[PDB]
């Protein structure tokens, strides 16, 4: 799997 | 903001 | 894998 | 593939 | 400003 | 590839 | 891709 | 896909 | 494999 | 392999 994070 | 993204 | 950051 | 914005 | 990522 | 801008 | 930005 | 967006 | 992050 | 960042 993986991530993904943002503002 | 920003990112972040992984795997 | 890999990463990604940036602002 | 994709995209990504912020502001 | 902000970010624009493509792939 | 791909293209990332940030501002 | 690719991208245009304007003002 | 893609994006545009304008003013 | 897989992934760990904290902040 | 794999990678390790901190801040």
């Amino acid at each position: 799997g993986g991530y993904m994070l943002g503002s």
